[PDB]
């Protein structure tokens, strides 16, 4: 520390403002802060979960779920940046981010457990208040039973530097006959791909039914916050004449709710002694994803034209599908997740979220006319200092989740120099 | 500056030759320069536009458009590297590049130049007129106005990110096939760009019967492509009317409004009542089909009926989104920064001369690799820090992406004041 | 060199253990070593080829092929890491790797030599893979070694092809339930895909007389590379003047040994209508587990038959379209790219060619292991990367090879690594 | 640089005058400069090509070709030294050379592309204005789209030192009955040899023709500016009686034009069941070569004494030829070539060439009576300095082809000491 190092200051105290990442990604950019402010209402059980995406390169900060009588979560709302970055910028990179979670009202209130998990949302094996505590072995990535009144601070720590600029989901110039037409340029670099072999000569056998017989061929945990696509093909064989197949893909939210439902093939006759192809050509736009996607499943309906008492409908199925979630493997886009769980909070009280997110940004064409961009400030040793700090993360006690009181202490313990500027004022 | 720093020299004075980028991308490579030389002819209006892709990792340097009586641009030709890199190399990275635009011959001084570097791809520019260019950036060192054509302009490529991966060039891959016109390449793929177009969300179509059908343009959207791309996704059609037949075509439109590529996506396609009718998109567009930069995509649909009469009212509902993936499209330099050089008031028939040097890190193809030694880059510490410092002070140093050539020449000699032979190595021991 | 530099030590002497790569990719990770041990049996010809993927970010180390009487190679087995990384970890980055190849046992035989090269391309890109032909795959003298005695053996050392690489997703199983026992769901290496584009036809005219059973053609064949999952997309469009033509089409993915690895019917029994486009879409996804050996080429066959049929019937169609073969994470440096070939010949039939290696990784544990596996940011030492850059910059004058006569590598180890100095007065400090 | 180094000065600024090459070739010699001055006229297409032989040890500097409507070149003239060195000197060595090409009149004018190619003229795969640019990979051996008004400077850079003295094509004392008798002593050291196996049991078969049937047995690219010879033998076998063979060798110029035509065997009966020899004993003197030779071809005429409708004439041929071009492999004699191409220059305008060539020379016997010769000035470190400079050629930007403006700048940037001579004038 001398004066200090703008980047370290920004990284460890994001509410302080942005600084350019001192890596090798030399783009002309501009630096911005976006606040997040939410007043969430506590449900009947007095318990709930905030899912944060600490590294998300853009306006999505997290999602809030209330816990219900029956032990299920129920989606409340997305937690966003104050304004929608893709409306003004085309490219983006996360510099630093911190969020504060505490109670503000009562109609004192319970406790908080928090973890930073090194995987995407659907990968967590246990998301209960208590179960959170073992999502990492890292002591500085979990905090237990912090009083809600005092609150918790979530600090975003890096998962890789020299990251590319991410395209935001920015609207692209387009005209179309449909009012509800939407055209964007999506986060794409570093896609995540899931491959699901749904069937390898899977035999299906069942008696006839008016209305048909529905099965769930598979269900698989995947993650998506933004646009994705499904490709691939199932091949069906049969000895039985006049079978008609229906198939639907469901994308399921964290709360078990159907987020998206897409008929992949409806009313589709099967021919005897031939391959019957069922292609998958799904594109799911960002705006359709009303809450984080947590799993994908495929249902198949089998029915017969004629039909009787005992008819026995049978088919064989083979094939694999590929689920590409665009930009999904970009560190921060899905990957690190910070869960903040609260319980025993009085029903009707307010859980207050306040955060600052800092970005390197490239303006969209209209803003670029009035927004000057520059290469980052050069200070050598900024990156080495960051590397040193992170290297000593555990001995320094630099947490991703803090009791706010402890984070406040840390701020003043660190940051003991901010020294005006000695004789520039008297120099010459 | 001590002696100097090969990379800085190469970056600021590309005509000087190549140097390895001093980042962390440690590959065994070889360093090469490729010249670009063009003598472009000025059209009737005395006005035109050169689109440069200053950061393009490969042989595509830009494109020339003439401006026409009716105010439209008309494509002239691609501006390329002297030789086709993908014929000899498989992987590539741009080190540095500069280009010069000026007039040489006058027919039996000519006008002015405006230039900008725009931080987006070609189709993203809101205004591409000679005058309108000047506001594409707010950055004073990324625009230059009313430079005399005789003196000319210098385009200097400034970085948009280091630690970039090697890009696969569009290199031919060994292949045999029954078709003479068969082409197999391995394309720039890393860092794709993806556009998502929701063309319809229960869009109702309604119209009276027509012999030959009724054609509509469902959507049109600005996209960018110079190299291979693909279109995926699906539209779903519903209808109450029997015997409707659908035709659908995708058009990829050039900067000059011209159709570059036209692909029937579904021709003659009967719609069944009370069911989803699927129209999949499985398009792959190879690089060699893209004769000029793609600027927009549109989809037309033809609706016709088997029978047909006077008043028949054909109706359908449509739902679905498409995804346009342009391979390696988000790789910084591949589409992103664009430098426009516009000229006007140049006498018709005069020559606008382009001369450039492009510098590359390259990996040879298998046949060349047998005779082309590759190495890790020369190590000099502080090269990257010095680059970072220079760029950090870009504006106070006045390091432009577009220069009046005279000012760039001055800068060269102002900078580069040491190139000092090599003092007593010659007398050492 | 002072003490030394853990990373350089790991890079140049991988059997020594792992160290964090001193680049800018700051992830909380853990460091691990995985051994590779194989005892390969020499075939009838006394000759064979080991294909190594020195930079592979994961458990695939290489593949062994024996050479046969007829001059063809025949796949033996994949060479892997001791345990399957994707079963325990989700993300991975290669730190360093070295492998040893030597004779250990013989029947009865005093012959046997190794030629080896590191080729800066993927397997299918090599123009000549014969024992002798290897020697010209690079011009780099420190990337080839010739006629090393098999008894002494060869050392393959993995040298970097780029730092600041992203973590690669391993082919890790993803939680899934399904009606099929043989159901498999993974999250694959995807970042940095490789894409091949094949224009299979541009108004290609087909013409042939009728045949019971049909007339099969190979429309195209193209060299591609795949070790892990890939997909095929695109479309062919067929036109015809002849009524009642039925088309069959199959894609074959062919192994290095000319053997069919994967065969997928793309369209079987498919009637063509007169005066219209007839679409043949490609919607293929090939999962990793189906790829039993490295894929070296792709070909498409088309069968043309007619419902009726007679003596002279002349079946004709026109075809247009291109396909795209995406191999997931294929362009990630190391995934396909550098290949080291170790060829042996004149080894006595029935003798053992022994492979021993160590691979070092930066790893992120899967959710179950993450509960008990502490992860950290890498040890900071400044000048580690500069020192690496210096070393590599002077690679040729230092004689740092990717393929060594083992005896020469051993000498190099002791020539380098002349300081490992205990730790002077910490023991007496205060 | 101290004062400077005469040789480096001469090498980098040839217009400055000659200096002795500081190698080990210690001959008593004399130093001379010869200018080259040409005013070339631009043809109909406004386009043309100047071929320079930058290293030529003697009076041949280059050749000018105009480009024609049909895309062919047409030879204009040889570009020579001001006076014919072989008339006055017997031996010679090139020290340094520079030439300038620019427009001097109009009847504003076009552009120049230039390259130095490390091979002889006929070896260039592409000689078009645009194609030139890829003849080398060396950035300092090519220059693109230089304005003709400003012009280009060609600088000759070494291709080997410790070269022998070359015999010029000097006239030798001789008397003869023929007025047109010419006797010279030619550049011979380091011959270049081409070997052409024209036939290895090549079967010829064709129907009879009054006047015969002519074939071109082979055509091969070779290079010659000065004297050459053709040796070797073809052997013909046949089953057919009364066949008569004619054979002619053509040496073809760069412009596709026949430079030299020599009947090798005219009217030559073939005997059945025997080898029929056709020897090659050609000597081509320098003075017959009116423009650079670019290829050699051999035509054979086959005719029959009798002759009818269908007669079928057949022969088998075997043998190889050797083309020796005297002194051809002497570095500079054929080897490096610098091409200066211009286009878009107005028809009728003058392209002006001005150059200086510097030589080490040994006078002919008559001049030797009045021309003092000496061993070169000794300065140690001259050669090391040259080696250093050339070793750093690319970082110093020492080009073989320059935009003249850039070369002029270089001259004044270099050559910053030429310091009179401080107190010799005041010494003692
Ligand atoms: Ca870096």
């Amino acid at each position: 520390t001398q004066q200090i190092v703008p980047f370290i200051r920004s990284l460890l105290m994001p509410t302080t403002g942005p600084a350019s990442i001192p890596d090798d990604t030399l783009e002309k950019h501009t630096l911005r802060s976006e606040t997040s402010t939410y007043n969430l209402t506590v449900g009947d059980t007095g318990s709930g979960l905030i899912v944060f995406f600490p590294g998300f390169p853009g306006s999505i900060v997290g999602a809030h779920y209330t816990l219900q009588g029956n032990g299920n979560y129920k989606f409340d709302q997305m937690l966003l940046t104050a304004q929608n970055l893709p409306a003004s910028y085309n490219y983006c990179r996360l510099v630093s981010r911190s969020l504060t979670v505490r109670s503000s009202t009562l109609p004192l209130n319970g406790t908080i457990n928090a973890v930073t998990f090194q995987g995407s949302l659907s990968e967590l094996t246990d998301v209960s208040y208590n179960g959170l505590m073992s999502a990492t072995a890292n002591i500085n990535d979990k905090i237990g039973n912090v009083l809600v009144g005092e609150g918790v601070t979530v600090l975003s720590l890096p998962t890789s530097y020299d990251l590319g600029y991410v395209r935001l989901g920015d609207p692209i110039p387009a005209i179309g006959l449909d009012p509800k037409m939407v055209a964007t340029c999506d986060s794409s670099d570093r896609p995540r791909v899931y491959t699901i072999t749904a069937a390898d000569d899977y035999q299906f056998s069942s008696q006839y039914q008016p209305g048909g017989v529905t099965i769930t061929l598979f269900s698989a945990n995947i993650d998506a916050i933004t646009s994705l696509s499904v490709g691939g093909e199932l091949v069906f064989r049969t000895s039985v004449h006049g079978l008609v197949l229906g198939a639907t893909i469901y994308l399921i939210g964290f709360d078990g709710t159907t987020v998206i439902t897409r008929a992949v093939a409806a009313n589709n006759g099967l021919t005897t002694g031939t391959d019957n192809l069922m292609p998958f050509n799904l594109v799911i736009p960002t705006n359709e994803i009303t809450q984080p996607i947590t799993s994908i499943k495929l249902e198949i309906v089998t029915s017969k034209s004629g039909g009787q008492a005992g008819d026995q409908m049978s088919w064989s199925a083979r094939g694999s599908l590929a689920v590409t979630i665009h930009g999904g493997n970009y560190p921060g886009a899905l990957r690190p997740v910070t869960l903040v769980a609260y319980e025993r909070v009085a029903t009707g009280s307010v859980v207050t979220v306040a955060g600052v997110s800092n970005f390197e940004l490239i303006p969209n064409p209209e803003l670029a006319k009035n927004l000057v961009t520059e290469y980052g400030r050069f200070d050598p040793g900024a990156m080495n200092y960051t590397k040193l700090i992170l290297s000593e993360r555990d001995r320094l006690g630099i947490k991703t989740v803090w009791p706010t009181r402890e984070y406040t202490d840390f701020r003043e313990y660190f940051m003991e120099v901010a020294d005006l500027n000695s004789p520039l004022k008297i120099a010459g």
